[PDB]
C-alpha cells in the first residue's frame, strides 16, 4: 500500500463537484460563501503597499509570524478577551483559518482520543480529526418547535445539557465549537458557553474554538470568545481568519490565540511543515486591523459598517426566499442562512439521485439546473449516519452585491410562476 | 499527555536561536538563505498587478491551484521533463517547497515505512519523517579527498553504490533526492541518478525530489530532473518553489508535480490541511512564469542571467574566505557553499559550549562574536550520529548584495590584520 492508513476515508471531497456544477449552467451563485464585491479599500490599499513598498518584505519574515502582525493581533484581541497576550509566545500566523485549525488538531489529536464535535458543524473538523488519529464524537443541536406559523432561528436550536455531558469520556482530548456557526448562523450565548466551559474544566478538555465570523453578527447579537470565561485562557486555542474578517478571502491569512503551554506544541507542528507564512499578505492584514484598532466602535469602522450592511442583505434573502415556499431560518451571525426545503421533500419526493443520496443533495442539482439558483446541501455537515435525517436544509450566502440579489430575485420571480 | 506523539523529538528548531545569536552582533549575516537584494522587476511587478487587477482575485480560488498557474506549471515542466503533465491531476500548488516536502511525507509516509535520507540533509527532512511514523535511514556523501594544491569541489563527493544499495529494504517507502543540493551545493549527474532509479525501480521506491535550486547551475553544469529518465515519472515527485525559482522567498509559493495515481493522496493531504493556497502570489508566479517562457535561453532571461550574476558572487566569496584559512568545497549549484574549518579545529580545538556541541556549532559562535561573519554549522544537516564526524563544516549563502560582499571583505580584513 502506496498511501498513509491515516488518509482511511477522507479522500472525497464534496466541494469539487459542487463548484463544477455550478460552472457548467447558468446562475446565480449563492452556494460560494465569500464576497462577491471588493474588499474595503482600506485592507486592498495595504496589501497594494506592502507590494510596493520595503523591498526585503518579499524575502522570509519569522517563523511564528510577522512580528507587526502578531504585535497587533495580541494587542488588539487582548483588548477583546480581556487577556495580556504575548505575541511571541501566545500568537501563531497560519494559513487562514483552515490552517490554523490543521495546526492545532496535529498538535493535539492522537490515536484514541475522542473530540466532540457539534452538528452542523464546518465539514473539515471531521476529516481533520480523523487524519490525527482521533475518533469522532458527535452532539447534535436540536431544532427548535416550529410555532405559530413564524419562521425558526439559530438562536433557537439547542445545546442539550444532558446530550452534551454524556458525550464527555475520559477520553476526550478537545471539544470544536465554532462561533457564529457556519451553516446555521447561530451565535452562542453566554450561557451556552458556560456549559462547554464548564465541562471542558470538569473532564480537564481542550476548547478549540472557530470564530472566523466574530464580526459578522447581527440583531444586536454579542459576540463571546469562549476563552474570556473565567478559567478557560489556560485550555483554549482561539481561531481568526484575516480572509473572513476583511471580506479577503484569497488572502488565506489566519491566527491561534492561547496559552504557551498548548501553542508550543502547534509552534512546533508549524515549523514542521511550513515554516513560514507568506510576508506580504501579513503585512496587509497587520495594516488593516490597525485602521481598525483606531476606530474601534466608531462609526466609519468597517467592523460596525459591515455587518449592518450584511444585516441588510439577509433580510432581503430571507424575504425572497419565502416567496418560492423556501423556509429560511433566520441567522443570527455567519455569512449563511439555511432554509428548511421540508415542504418540497414532501411534495416532491422523486428526485433523480443515488440510491442512498440525502434529498437535500438531490435538491439542490435539481435547483441548479431547472431554477439556476446555487445553494449547498446541508447534509455534508453532518456525520454520515445523521445525513439521513438531516436532509431537509440547504445553505444560501447573502454576502454578495445588489446586483447579484436583484439577478437573484430574477430567478425567485421565474420560480414562482411555475411552482 | 497533551500533545500528540507524533512531536516527540521535533520541538527544537535550531534557526530561532541562529536568528537570535546574529541580531546580537554587528554582523555580515551569510547565514540567511535569501537575497538580501530585490527580486526581479517583472516578478515584483507581476505581484502589484495581481493586487490591482481584477478584484475577485481577493476571494478564494480552486483548492488544487490558480488556474493559470497549474496550466503554466504544466506547460513548461512538461517540456523540461518530456512528460504530458495534466494541470489538474499531475500538479498541486503548495505552500512553498516547505509545505509540498510536508504534502508528501504526510501523503506517502507511514507507522514503520522507512524513508532514505542522503547527508547532508536539508534539515526537514528527518522530523518531516518522523511525525509521519516513518524511520529515517541515512547514507553519506563521503567527501573528496583533496590536495590543498586545488580547492575540492562538491560534485566530487560521492555516493557510493553499494552503500546506496544496502539501505533499501522491504520497507523503505521514499528515498528523498534533493538536487541541486542545501547545503553542499551539488548537482547530481546523469549516472549518479541512473543509480538512484535503478534502486528505485528494483525496489518499487517512490523518489521524493526536492529540486527548488534547478536554475543556480554553474560552471557549465546541467540540472537533470530524475523524473524525466525512463520509467521514473511513475514513481517520481517533483517539488519546485517560487521563492528559490524568482528570489521571492517572502512569496512561499510552491508545486508538486507527478503521477495521478500518486498526487491523489496528495490532494486529499491538502484539501484537509490548508484547502487553497492565496490567489494572489499565485497569480504573480504564473506571470513571471509567463515572461520566463517567452524569453526561454534568450540573453534578457532572468534565467539565463541571475545565475550567472550569481557564480561571479560564489567566485568572490571563494576568493575572499580563503584569505583567513577557510577551505571553501566550490558549489556547481544552489545558493550556498560550505568551507572545511578542520585548520581552525587543529589550531583552536577548545572553544566554548555545551556538552557534545559539535566542534562547528561552537566554531561559528566564536566567528559570529569575534569576527563579525555568520555562517551555519553544517552538523544540523547531519543525523545525530555522525555529527562527531561531519563537525568540521560550515556553510555561507553567496546570494548576496554587492555591498554585503563589501561589507564581508572588511571584516575579512579586519580578521587578518586586527587583534
Ligand atoms: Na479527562
Ligand atoms: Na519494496
Amino acid at each position: 500500500q502506496l498511501q498513509a492508513r491515516r488518509l482511511d476515508g477522507i479522500d472525497y471531497n464534496p466541494w469539487v463537484e459542487f463548484v463544477k456544477l455550478a460552472s457548467e449552467h447558468d446562475v446565480v451563485n449563492l452556494g460560494q460563501g465569500f464576497p462577491d464585491f471588493p474588499p474595503p479599500d482600506f485592507a486592498v490599499e495595504a496589501f497594494q503597499h506592502a507590494v510596493s513598498g520595503d523591498f526585503m518584505l518579499n524575502q522570509y519574515t519569522k517563523t511564528f509570524g510577522y512580528p507587526p502582525l502578531t504585535k497587533i493581533l495580541a494587542s488588539f484581541f487582548g483588548e477583546l478577551l480581556g487577556q495580556e497576550i504575548d505575541p511571541l509566545r501566545n500568537v501563531l500566523v497560519t494559513v487562514g483559518g483552515y490552517g490554523a485549525l490543521f495546526t492545532a488538531f496535529q498538535a493535539l489529536v492522537d490515536e484514541g482520543d475522542e473530540v466532540i464535535i457539534i452538528e452542523p458543524f464546518f465539514d473539515c473538523y471531521e476529516p481533520m480529526t480523523m487524519m490525527a488519529g482521533g475518533r469522532p464524537v458527535f452532539v447534535s443541536l436540536k431544532p427548535g418547535p416550529i410555532q405559530n406559523g413564524e419562521l425558526g432561528s439559530s438562536s433557537n436550536w439547542q445545546l442539550d445539557p444532558m446530550e452534551l455531558a454524556g458525550k464527555f469520556t475520559s477520553r476526550t482530548k478537545a471539544l470544536v465549537l465554532n462561533t457564529p456557526n457556519n451553516p446555521l448562523g447561530k451565535v452562542f450565548s453566554r450561557e451556552e458557553l458556560e456549559l462547554v466551559a464548564s465541562l471542558c474544566q470538569q473532564h480537564d478538555v481542550v476548547c478549540i474554538t472557530d470564530e472566523v465570523y466574530q464580526w459578522m453578527v447581527y440583531d444586536g447579537h454579542q459576540h463571546i470568545s469562549i476563552a474570556s470565561l473565567p478559567g478557560m485562557w489556560e485550555r483554549t486555542l482561539t481561531i481568526g481568519s484575516a480572509g473572513k474578517t476583511f471580506s479577503a478571502t484569497g488572502w488565506k491569512v489566519g491566527w491561534v490565540l492561547g496559552p504557551d503551554h498548548i501553542m508550543k506544541h502547534l509552534r512546533t507542528v508549524h515549523q514542521n511543515s511550513v515554516f513560514h507564512c507568506p510576508t506580504q499578505s501579513q503585512a496587509a492584514v497587520a495594516e488593516s486591523f490597525e485602521r481598525e484598532q483606531l476606530l474601534f466602535r466608531q462609526p466609519s469602522s468597517y467592523f460596525v459598517q459591515f455587518p449592518q450592511a450584511m444585516q441588510r442583505c439577509r433580510d432581503h434573502m430571507i424575504r425572497s426566499l419565502q416567496s418560492v415556499g423556501l423556509k429560511p431560518i433566520i441567522p443570527q451571525g455567519s455569512y449563511f442562512l439555511i432554509t428548511d426545503i421540508s415542504d418540497f421533500k414532501r411534495k416532491m419526493p422523486d428526485l433523480p439521485g443515488a440510491v442512498d443520496e440525502p434529498y437535500d443533495r438531490r435538491f439542490v442539482k435539481w435547483m441548479i439546473k431547472n431554477k439556476g439558483l446555487v445553494a449547498i446541501p446541508v447534509s455534508i455537515f453532518y456525520s454520515v449516519p445523521h445525513q439521513k435525517h438531516f436532509d431537509h436544509y440547504i445553505r444560501f450566502c447573502f454576502v454578495k452585491d445588489e446586483a447579484t440579489l436583484q439577478a437573484m430575485d430574477e430567478k425567485l420571480r421565474k420560480w414562482k410562476v411555475e411552482l
